[PDB]
Parts: structure tokens; C-alpha cells; sequence
């Protein structure tokens, strides 16, 4: 049977391509993950339907409900059977569903409009004149909500407080508001998008100092899956073919227009 | 009952205590590993006993002999129940054991001599004069006896048949090698490694160029084993809280003696 693959409009990831109207299935998209999940669905020998996660969310948990929103939500729920998404290995979703070895490695960086004067998280937590926030129901919301360390926890009072709300739905609009704001609001993003936005027009955006973590995202399915063992091997093998470095300079510099 | 813990002699991570003559058991030892192994150990609620690996080596399987070597072969045959050291995640690897998700995130490198006119693999690969290898039973020598890809190809050609052997049965012996060859042998090993020597007296040596992969280390348990779960949870749950990166921080750069 066809395997259902949630996903996320997230560039450069998966993004619908310039014809789609006139395709049809998975030859609507492409992206990184796209390309992944055809190699991944070659070497476990699956067909697969690529879907777009119904709320365009990553995945948390509404502390009220306990319910489990987002492409997580998908797979707790049993409404898809594996996420090939940047979704990150975290340990409230590991107690939930099952994550492969990561297939990337980044961190949670900072984005300003090209001239800010801001050049680590430190200095965003030392001042008021300059906003900034992070994406909705995810793992940097989360870390900055569960942090002990001083700098992370004094940008966090702000942040929750914060009003207007400075967090975003998507990255898109994260992305959008540090271009708008004339340097007034730095976007807290992990690295990979950060440094794909940073090669892309009009050019005016920039990472700034270094990761404040260091994570992965993994190919997530649902506990028990079947197809969980050997789709963490097949992330291993493609890792160590070089093809997930392949699709990196692929997706990011090849196609960089800065 | 107490967990049997193998692990490896590899400065930073587990090193003999100066006065460890006179100390007793776990005490003998410190290093990242042995601070680590007390957190898994407090987290998880077991009892353990740190052992050095019998042959000093990380873990590798022999051609004919098909028996695994090192810390992979210790947990294998049963003689210890999980290892905590630098150990890289690999297909090989996995498909004989468990791995947590990774504690640190690395990559191949290259060490060379201050002065040397070397600057990436790719400049390797085009000469002669200057040698270079890398360490026996591990996870870099397996990368380059299997990649693909043009350079490294070359590389393991070069490596494979050069004489005397430009191997080493450990890392120690290879940064030895590269202090006393005057500029005439380069070291390839994984970036942390690399990073930690280059704030070691004398100060000779350097990292140079790109990483070459990208790769992490996991806390291995026997298949099957009833502490994968619980070790697993552990590891993300103290990366998250940034004991991982104090960690790193407290052996490699608040001890640098560069
Ligand atoms: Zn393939
Ligand atoms: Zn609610
Ligand atoms: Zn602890």
C-alpha cells in the first residue's frame, strides 16, 4: 500500500513548482525533502503520496487538550504514515513518535536586515528598541520557553509578554517581518533557513553569531512503525553515500541568488 | 545489577586521573565521557563501572574473521552493556547495535603541522610529498575505503598502498606523527578530535579546510538491550538543558592551554 507522507511547505524543502497547476501527484513539488523521500522510498522500495500537513504546522502539544497539532499531530493521530519535513528531534516528540538518526544538523540562529546592530542573542536580550521572536507550535518556541540559561530565559519573559505578539505562524512570515520592520525585529530561525534566505534576493537579510544549540532533524513515524528500521538505516546510508551533502550545496548555493 | 560500561583512552573524553594510583573504581578517571556517564547513569537510576576497551579500539568488523573489534565487539559479545565514548553512528555499526541520538556533532578534518601548504583534502589528493592517513578500526579509515566520490577516491587509493603505513593504531599516535614529521605527514581525523589538539601545548598543530562529513556520536547499547530507551531519552534530555555544550566547553576550551 501507498505510503502517506506528510510534509511542509517550508523552502527550500518543499515548494510547489513554477507549473504545478499543471501536475499532478508528487510531481507538484520539489525540494530537498521531496528528493529525499524519493531516494528513501527506493532504497525501502515503498510508493508514497506526498500531502501537506492540514494546519501547516511543525508539532506541539496544547497544554490544555494534551492534543498533538501539526505533522506530529499526523503521525500520533494516524492520519500519515511518516514525516519527511525539516522537523526537529526533540524530546517531548521522541516521547510521542520515533525520529531516524538526523539527516541534518543545525542550531537555533538569529536573522537581521542587513545593518541591525545586533550580533548575538546577548545583545538582542540587552535592549527593547529592536523585537524579536520565533515560529509558532515548535522545538525554538520551546527552547526558549524551557531555558534555564539567563540570556535565553530573559529573552523569553519578553518574548511570551511581548505585545504585539512577536511570534510567527510560519517562516515565511518571520522572514517577511524582519524585512518590513526597517531592522526593528530579528527572527529567531534554525541556521539551515537562515543560511538559505541569506543566499536569496533581495538579499538584505543576514545570520548573525553562532548557533545557540546544536540538533538534528530526523524522519519521523509513528511508534511502532514498521517502516521505522529501515527508514533509519536508509537515512545512515544516503548520509554516508554523500547524498544528503549532495542535496544541500543542491538546494542552497547551487541555486543561491546572492 | 551495575552496568558495565566500555569505553576508550581518548583525551578529552576519558583520560587517568594523575593520582589515580591511589584512587579507586570510577574515580580513576575523568574526562567528558566520565561526566557524562555519571549524568546517563543519575538520569536513567543505574549503578555503573567505567572499563577501558581490551584492544584500545573504537570498533570495526575483520573481513574474514567477520568478529567485531573494540568497544562494538565488547557490546556485541556481551562483555559490557553500553558504551559512552567518542563513538561514531554508522550504517555498519547500527546494524549490529543500538545508538542514542547523537551527543556531539562532527566531522572528518585534516591536522596539519603550523606551515604546512595544505588547506583541504582536495590539495591532498593533488600531491605527493606530504603523506597522510588516518586512524585503524574506525569509522574515517571505513569512509574513505567506501566513498565514491572523485577526491576522497583518490585519497583512499593513494592511502590503501602507500608504504611504510600511513595508519595508526590510535589518535595519540597520529598526532605524534604529525608534530615530528616536519610538515611531511597530515592527519586526518574527526573535527572534535582536531579542535581539542589544536588548544594543546605546544600549539603546533591546526585544523584546515572544511569538515569532510557530517556525522555524530552516540551513547551504544546490544541490540535488544532494556537501557536503549531510557539512555536515548537521557541524551536528549541533557542536550536540551546545555549540559552537553558545557561540557565540551569545560574540556576543550576552559582548560585550552593556546
Ligand atoms: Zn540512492
Ligand atoms: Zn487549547
Ligand atoms: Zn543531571
Amino acid at each position: 500500500k501507498t505510503v502517506v507522507v506528510t510534509t511542509i511547505l517550508e523552502s527550500p524543502y518543499v515548494m510547489m513548482k513554477k507549473n504545478h497547476e499543471m501536475l499532478e501527484g508528487n510531481e507538484r513539488y520539489e525540494g530537498y525533502c521531496v528528493d529525499l523521500a524519493a531516494e528513501i522510498a527506493k532504497h525501502c522500495g515503498f510508493k508514497y503520496k506526498l500531502t501537506i500537513v492540514g494546519d501547516g504546522k511543525y508539532g506541539a502539544r496544547d497544554a490544555d487538550t494534551k492534543i498533538w497539532n501539526g505533522m506530529v499531530g499526523e503521525l500520533v493521530y494516524g492520519k500519515a504514515d511518516i514525516a519527511i519535513a525539516p522537523l526537529t528531534i526533540t524530546l517531548v516528540r521522541e516521547e510521542v513518535i520515533d525520529f531516524s538518526k538526523p539527516f541534518m544538523s543545525l542550531g537555533i540562529s538569529i536573522m537581521i536586515k542587513k545593518g541591525t546592530p545586533i550580533e548575538s542573542a546577548e545583545d538582542l536580550s540587552k535592549q527593547t528598541e529592536i523585537a524579536y521572536g520565533t515560529l509558532d507550535s515548535g522545538s525554538t518556541k520551546e527552547f526558549f520557553r524551557r531555558s534555564k540559561i539567563a540570556v535565553f530565559d530573559k529573552m523569553w519573559t519578553y518574548m511570551r509578554s511581548a505585545e504585539p505578539s512577536v511570534f510567527v505562524r510560519t517562516t515565511a512570515e518571520g522572514v517577511a517581518r524582519v524585512r518590513k520592520s526597517k531592522g526593528k525585529y530579528a527572527y529567531l530561525l534554525e541556521s539551515t533557513m537562515n543560511e538559505y534566505i541569506e543566499q536569496r534576493k533581495p538579499c538584505d537579510t543576514m545570520k548573525v553569531g553562532g548557533n545557540l544549540d546544536s540538533k538534528g532533524y530526523g524522519i519521523a513515524t509513528p511508534k511502532g512503525s514498521s517502516l521505522g528500521n529501515a527508514v533509519n538505516l536508509a537515512v545512515l546510508k544516503l548520509n554516508e553515500q554523500g547524498l544528503l551533502d549532495k542535496l544541500k550545496n543542491k538546494w542552497w548555493y547551487d541555486k543561491g541568488e546572492c
